């Protein structure tokens, strides 16, 4: 609004007639010279890209996070440097399962897509709203994108595909326990926490490294809807969590999160009697406390959505010195499938777009792609080694070298560690009975019409968790342990490892 | 399910582990050479395209259609030749402003696209659940979407964008009418009517031409949501129609739908008192009675609905011998922008995805383009005028000429039909009490929180509609005419030609 | 080269290593943890971008134009207002056949583009060496593509393809007789003149129309290569005409042309003997003298060859007031086809690429699409009509009315103007005896191995022309004008209108 | 040719006029119902791909391998599995850094690319007409792929850019002489040989592995042209290599190779006093003699080059059981990089076009994608695990472990082996006279114009592999030893590893 303007094509050429097309007559065909509708319509039918693959519904914002305690013994990240230090974000929030027109407010997993623009580079911290997941290895992700989302011949939610697939990954219950818990439909993203979920590394200006898990916790309180508050939620606004957040910024009421870390010295990961690399793991708070970090606030909506957010590309591999990965095996594989998903989705030179691009020197030598905007490094030379001082790297920043034991192979990881049901066991256990009765509610709730044996292999895997878990879900499923066990010689998954 | 299948890459080769990465010891790093997972992910991040920039929630069925009169005295169309001649077809219903994920009850026009395999090719009658439309000129079409779908800002429907758009357009009263109507949501796509909207035309075995509007009526009859009970089945249900149509198909209740066309010569044309051609206008069946012509019904659900329904692409401009299309200025544009859309969203070779090809003889000579699979004319010839009798013109078909008077110009569709309101006005006196009570509730609702300036205006328009239309949205909006009509010398759109 | 430069990642991470990958043990597998060699060979395979369906093969230079005369008594057009105003410009130059590495001294049409960055829009003008072309509508441009390109079985060019073609298109003789006179392979392309080759029109203040022809003569001369001399040059250089134009740009030696134009008032089109829009014939310069306007030099090399010359984008559409079109058949195709081969080849935002990018002010509304960069209209309401004074119509701008006579239909060419030979004999005859026995020499030389039928069919059609010209081509074919003569009653093409 | 066709649109629809467009009046502007013109035209402007960002100039064939020994001690392949065995092949042969239109008869390595249709999966042997390459880790790719292609501001070939890459890379010596011999033109593809020239390995049905290296030996002779000869034939041809191949086959004319293979124990890599997987290496034939595998032949020539030819997508990650790889640091990133630029440049469905399909069951569960064809795995449940035996594993082809010393880490090459001149040098000494002096002509001509400093450093390489190369490379450059060792001292690349 505000400064009239007067409609051009894209080359600037004033257009004479916005409601008028050109015709041979008042009432004659449309003539081909009519250029104006022929741009405005090319230009229209192209405004539309791939949505993600996963995490297609979002919300973002912009916003700082501000250094409150030293932990530079550990890590040499410049960010951290300095108590007081202040660096820009941007955050996406987002489901998992909902492509882009879904409702805001199902039982999901949230996604917490954090991008700190640093001195040495943009840092993204793509993390959920739970400290685990339901996979340790990324072999099962695809089918993991199968099973949540539509069949492909109903092309709708299959309860049977869903939990034909979690059923047969014990590992999986831990995620399956949060994501049925009262805290599997948060009320809007300023009342959930964040976390990086996987194992990361800190390295000191020492050269020596840290095993490191990030906890994001809201300073709004954790607040959560039933099933039924989120159905009438969704009747009225499929937009909810955009309406919430959109809402909270635009009156002045930032919503704010402290960030915390457990840190975890390189030798301890072969000290530790839990799998300190296993995605469906926490490391216990008794053995590794939070240490406090600092806060991050968001405090500005995007200009435009599609610019800012639709196009936002978040990738684990965007690291910086001082932080970096782990041999988190579905880590592993989000260090290349992000920024491979964005070439598809936001193009080759995504990086040109201001939300993705660095606020420090970039000296990539990436030459040429579709849509080449900024410069293109011009006619330097495009080739190291150069006699030109040109595309020089920076050995000050090599990290120590990563101890391997072991044969490249194929390592079966229910060899290495089966420990599916300690850490749900005590998760139920921290439960109080209203939040019990919500998990088994949520969870019949969520099986709805899967096909029995299906029911009964939830019932058993619930039951070795604990004898109260799988009684509670049996009964809210009407049906017993004792037929879920007698099952078990009939199930169809006979001669499968993950069917215990 | 059934014949045990066992895993290869896309090249054919077995895949050892589908469970297990490959890695340097069992808690080591991912090594780059686990091919599967390369390809697996790789594969995964390149599954979706573009949505359609219009009309993006949807649902399919094949189908046939079967000729039960005769009206080859009015068309040659080879479908049309013989009582019952059985032509398949497939089907894809729609909303309008929702995007993939979207509601399927919400308050909108309805999709109603068919694709007839002909033995002289493919016939693409691309309509909706509405006879009319808001607009008569495609200059429009583009600031309809924008309207009708998310701010560029909020990300949401914006009653204002939507309301100032619409009332700043009196031709748009009709279409608002319905979309306003208990009509504005049915049941589900099998208890709405479709409509061609425009009028096309007939050419017979004579050369002689008639303009034609085809009407698809309903055999299960109309049915229709109140807003209450769409928001209800929403929050269970965001996939409503989906179901609805599925379920019906897989027990054997195929909906059928009766085939009319009102029939008027060339040259009644430049007789009748209505703009014949203007999309915001109807053909009285009083002028014009419905004739008969055949029946169609759905009988079988796609096996894959990204192969079959997300990638169909319906172009108006896929006519046959004996079917055309007229002078209406919408009309015109999609004669273009259809095959445009195509190719962006489904690819230059989408006609060789299975629910688009031809079922008759295709020699084009199109070459090339990325994903050419089915022979690419081999060696032939590629060019005409050739000495080897390859592509060869077929003037059996030439249509007759099409008499113009006038130069070409923008000619400003105000100066020659501006009669706004008198067919709103007749439907507005077809409706029962009850339905006017739902049209004024409606209207209240779906205005919501739009600035008071634009509640005023729509109030004015209605009102010259009929003072008593004026009347009941005025007091559902608790505002008076009065208001209405001392805000007309502020209103800020002065000096436009829309504002009335 | 000059100020060291230390590589980075596209988000601005050091480079630690770039000469060896990240290994399990010296001579171990390569791992994915080496973030920076998965970014610099994902973004390396996305570098290529479509080659132009036509004229592939390029040179560009960035220069100025200069108003040397007072036209605006004939055309409102902004950049030629006064005498002695300055307009930026950039130019590619190209050959039409070759793909991308093809040699640049071919016996073929060169392209002559030209864009004017003005300051009421980009104004294309997008010329070739020639005032005239093969074709006179635009229906058989994709066929003319495919006879000059590869077969599609033996990938080579096919002088049978070629010709068959040609020679079934007498109105083709004019550019025939051009592209195998001396002037077929000009010597670089500072040695050639540009023409509009179509009919345009200008618009004065008055609001009058002319039709208009536009003629960029060459400062430099004009110089030609002989086949035996352009063979020779292509075995040391296939970029002859880059190393040619660059060179001299880079040693100060910048090549001038000076801009005339044919000016026709609106009237004179139905009072002249030959058809005023038809691209296979001139306007005689004595019936239209040329009047001078201005001068243009190319003086600056483009810094980076991508990001200016490959990703430029011309359009005969790209249109200013005072500057438009008119009916000629083949350019009225060419004011869609260009800005949509662009959407595909350099993508929906094309116009933010520096070089295609307007110097004036830009309020087209066009929103989002892949690569968005520079501000998307923010928060703009993004439709019209709208109450907030956006994207308002600028009338003053509007063309006079174009007169029609006759109704749409497929109108045949060869009924309407029918002298294919008049203009071509009066060229033949301009010719002296080396440029005349160049003519015979290089049409027998470029027929080559071309079927025999094709060879008397050529010769017929020349001697219709001239009987002189028929002969000497006849002799360099080694045949006779009696054998060619006795062919046609057998010739394999009898039932066809270009066939005489 | 042969049967007459009659021209449709894509849909089927006849198509009346192919000459005349539909226009107002016979000279009156262009219609936007012509439809057949939007169709053509629009289609027309998608018919162009990206090019290959390597090799994209090149000619195919389809051909036959059969079994000529046994060697199923060494290799389970199936294809192999008995003597007299037929498998069905393509081949692509190409130039490496030409653009599609450059001459085939350059100085360059030659692309040997095979695709061998087999019962257990496809398997691409992705080789070159020789058997080491320059570089030996995938770090230096994209920088050798801009050192050999065009400046990124004069789009020219540049001996500066070239010769200052290759010269920073001592162990680039051996392909640098290889390339630089008469061996660097072949008279065409039948007269080269072809390598894997990496070391892969074979796995027996034992489960034993074995390290191999492929070679492909000309049945037609090794032939060359000289700098001179090529030159005279570019002048005429640019597609030479094209002309050759295609014309052979077409006269039944088949070239034939046969296929050899060094075979040695896992173990063996730990004991011979080269890296065995280092790519600027070969084995010594004393050490790893020739053992005879088979012969194959090229005796058909494709329909359709863009649809057999250009679509043709080779992936080295393309192996069946008893095939794999190497850790060849080179080897490994092609693992990866192949697949990905296929994504690209012919889409993620590329394996629907014929050349790249499978002939063997296929059982991805690969979903969706742009252009999807072929059903789509129809309904088929699309997780694993299932309850239903849906994408089973397969077990029984699992490898061996391979054994791993050492952290993960960038380990200096340069530390591991820097032996840059025994093979060169060795080679050097194999040549007679003429080979020497071809040897120091063709790198006198290649080094052209390069900087001074440059020529003194490939000098003073030459000197270190062989005194005598040394010299007759400086005289043919007309400078002295002496000068180039006295350059070192001021050589600008100082502090440089690859300076030696
Ligand atoms: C100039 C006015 C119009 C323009 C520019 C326009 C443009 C479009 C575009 C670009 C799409 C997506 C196409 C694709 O990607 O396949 C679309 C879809 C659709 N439109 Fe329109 N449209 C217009 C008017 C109408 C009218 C008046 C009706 C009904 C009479 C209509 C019915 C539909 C239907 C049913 C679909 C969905 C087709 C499907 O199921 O794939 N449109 N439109
Ligand atoms: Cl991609
Ligand atoms: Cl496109």
């Amino acid at each position: 609004k505000c400064p009239v303007t007067h409609l051009t094509t894209d080359a600037g050429a004033p257009v004479v007639d916005n409601q008028n097309s050109m015709t041979a007559g008042a009432r004659g065909p449309l003539l081909a010279q009519d250029l104006w509708l022929n741009e405005k319509l090319g230009n229209f039918v192209r405004e539309v890209i791939p949505e993600r693959r996963m995490h297609a519904k979002g919300s973002g914002a912009f916003g700082t996070f501000t250094v409150t305690h030293d932990i530079t013994q550990y890590t040499r990240a410049k960010l951290f440097s300095e108590i007081g230090k202040k660096t820009d974000i941007f955050v996406r929030f987002s489901t998992v399962a909902g492509e882009r027109g879904a409702a805001d407010a199902e039982r999901d997993i949230r996604g917490f897509a954090m991008k700190f623009y640093t001195e040495e580079g943009n840092w993204d911290l793509v993390g959920n709203n739970t400290p685990v997941f339901f996979l340790r290895d990324a072999r099962k992700f695809p089918d993991l994108n199968k099973a949540v989302k539509r069949d492909p011949k109903t092309n709708k939610r299959s309860a049977t595909n869903n939990w034909d697939f979690w059923t047969l990954l014990p590992e999986a219950l831990h995620q399956v326990t949060i994501v049925m818990s009262d805290r599997g439909i948060p009320d809007g993203y300023r009342h959930m926490h964040g976390f990086g979920s996987h194992t990361f590394s800190f390295i000191n200006a020492n050269n020596e490294r840290f095993w490191v898990k990030f906890h994001m916790r809201t300073q709004q309180g954790i607040k959560n809807l039933t099933d039924a508050e989120a159905e009438a939620i969704i009747a009225k606004d499929r937009e909810s969590s955009q309406t919430d957040l959109f809402d909270a910024i635009e009156r002045g009421d930032f919503p704010k999160w402290k960030m915390y870390v457990q840190i975890m010295p390189e030798l301890d990961a072969e000290k530790v009697p839990y799998h300190p690399f296993d995605l469906t793991k926490v490391w216990p708070k008794g053995d590794y406390p939070l240490i406090e970090v600092g806060e991050f606030e968001l405090n500005r909506n995007p200009e435009n959505y599609f610019q800012d957010v639709e196009q936002a590309a978040f990738a684990p591999s965007n690291l910086v010195p001082g932080i970096s990965f782990s041999p988190d095996r579905m880590l592993q594989a989000r260090l290349f499938n992000y920024a491979d998903a964005a070439r598809y989705r936001v193009g080759v030179n995504h990086y040109q777009i201001p939300v993705n691009a660095p606020r420090c020197p970039v000296h990539s030598n990436r030459r040429d792609g579709q849509g080449r905007t900024d410069g293109n490094y011009g006619a330097l030379p495009h080739y190291e080694p150069n006699s030109f001082s040109q595309w020089q790297e920076q050995p000050q920043y090599k990290e120590p070298p990563l101890k391997i034991s072991g044969a490249a192979d194929f390592w079966d990881y229910r060899e290495d560690d089966n420990d599916y049901f300690s850490q749900p066991r005590a998760l139920f256990n921290l439960m109080n009975d209203q939040q019990k009765q919500a998990l088994f509610d949520n969870t019949a709730a969520a099986m709805g019409d899967a096909l029995d044996f299906i029911k009964y292999r939830h019932i058993r895997n619930c039951y070795a968790c604990d004898p109260a878990y799988g009684e509670g879900v049996a009964k809210a499923l009407g049906m017993t342990v004792a037929d879920a066990q007698a099952a078990r010689a009939t199930d169809p998954a006979q001669g499968n490892p993950g069917l215990l």
